[PDB]
């Protein structure tokens, strides 16, 4: 049987002078074996859920800091950089933001003058959310996901409530507000998934380039990297990183996981013991090529964060159940559900450098 994660060489050490290695965490994972693995292998953290808008301010003026603070305290004690997920997002956002002072839904307003009043009220609420969070955590966060998933998969901007009420101004104001209270030293990111898809990559590039030309402070791009064993291509990943580097932007890989399945994750395995060894080998081959690319582009990438620690906790389990009538698991990491190393661990810890020509 493979050794446990706490018995093998550190991932973060292996990528010194290349990029930090991070994990998404819940506060209840900051003890026992999961905390031991974090300290041994990772030098950067992000809150999986405790810092989302609905977690921090579920009602106006009701602040829920405890879980977020525990993650900050862990990052302080163990010398881990900390990313912030996330200041502004169309998911996991409390409904009160988009309700006017009469209890009406701003998105349904038809009077042009009340629409403008709603836009200013919503922006003030967004500004106050950002101000309060950034003032609390400024000296503990080194990468802010200021806005998340603002590009539509079908082209153009996502027509969320934020966009419906404020246009693109919520994006401009969010970055300006984060800069104002974070100071010039704060590093401000726009985060998204499928950034490797050329059409979406290009929409994100055009948005950021236009905003930079207006003086909006944007320092980098977060690539969620919710990927598969056979998709997206290394070539498309490379092109995406380089396109944002061409604007003077940092790149971070922010939510890396490699599903066993395609999309949708139909036909998922219902137990880890049913996963064929050849599939874990294919995952290992792909992770090898992926981290070889990251090494190639290490000047362009400051950190690579996995959206979890080991296979026993991943949002991909819930996704598998969604498309398989409530049953199914996924195994996206280099540490398996019992914290034992997987073939992918060996393939991204090693110093292999013989290339894979065909
Ligand atoms: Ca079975
Ligand atoms: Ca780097
Ligand atoms: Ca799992
Ligand atoms: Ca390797
Ligand atoms: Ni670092
Ligand atoms: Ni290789």
């Amino acid at each position: 049987d493979q050794p446990f994660a706490w018995q093998v060489a550190s991932l973060s050490e292996r990528y010194q002078e290349q990029f930090d290695i991070g994990a998404a965490v819940e506060p209840y994972q900051l003890e026992g074996r999961q905390a031991q693995i974090l300290k041994h292998h990772y030098n950067s953290l992000v809150a999986e859920n405790a810092m989302k808008p609905e977690s921090l301010q579920p009602r106006e003026g009701e602040w829920n800091w405890e879980g977020a603070d525990k993650i900050v305290e862990f990052a302080r004690k163990h010398n881990m950089e900390l990313r912030f997920h996330t200041l502004v997002w169309h998911e996991q956002v409390p409904e009160w933001f988009f309700i006017d002072e009469d209890g009406n839904r701003m998105v349904d307003e038809t009077d042009p003058d009340k629409r403008e009043a709603n836009k200013q009220l919503l922006l003030e609420r967004m500004e106050n959310h950002i101000k309060t969070v950034v003032e609390r955590y400024k000296d503990d966060v080194t990468s802010w996901d200021v806005v998340n998933e603002v590009i539509d998969d079908g082209g153009g901007l996502r027509e969320s409530e934020w966009y419906q009420i404020t246009g693109t101004d919520y994006i401009k104001v969010a970055f300006e507000t984060a800069r104002k209270y974070g100071g010039e030293e704060a590093k401000l990111y726009i985060n998204d998934y499928n950034t490797e898809v050329p059409s979406k990559r290009d929409d994100l590039y055009n948005l950021v380039k236009d905003l930079l030309e207006q003086g909006v402070p944007i320092d980098g791009v977060g690539h969620q990297s919710h990927i598969q064993i056979g998709w997206p291509s290394i070539e498309d990943t490379r092109a995406s990183f380089e396109k944002f580097t061409s604007l003077g932007l940092d790149n971070q890989v922010t939510e890396l996981d490699m599903s066993l399945y395609g999309w949708p994750p139909t036909g998922a395995y219902t137990s880890y013991d049913d996963i064929p060894a050849e599939l874990l080998q294919a995952q290992a081959d792909r992770y090898d090529q992926l981290f070889e690319l990251y090494e190639e582009l290490a000047a362009d990438i400051s950190s690579v964060t996995f959206w979890g620690i080991a296979d026993n906790h991943t949002w991909l389990d819930g996704r598998a159940r969604e498309y398989n009538n409530g049953v199914g698991i996924d195994a996206p990491f280099v540490f398996d559900h019992n914290y034992r190393v997987k073939p992918a661990y060996w393939r991204i810890i090693d110093l292999e450098h013989h290339h894979h020509h065909h």
